[PDB]
């Protein structure tokens, strides 16, 4: 309708990879490894991915 469905979507994709994001942080605890803070990264970058294609359809 007025607000794109893929909006909606994207929201929903949001709240999902902040919620894996946080899960990541949960099982942080000295050193922790490598591949831990390399997802950290992958998810926070399509965190930010996310939110400018959001940012973008909004265009109303």
């Amino acid at each position: 309708p007025a607000i794109p469905e893929e909006v909606w979507n994207i929201k929903q994709m949001i709240k999902l990879t902040q919620e894996h994001i946080e899960a990541l942080l949960d099982k942080f605890e000295h050193n922790p490894p490598s591949i831990y803070l390399e997802a950290y990264e992958e998810y926070t970058s399509k965190l930010d991915a996310l939110q400018q294609r959001e940012q973008q359809l909004l265009e109303s």
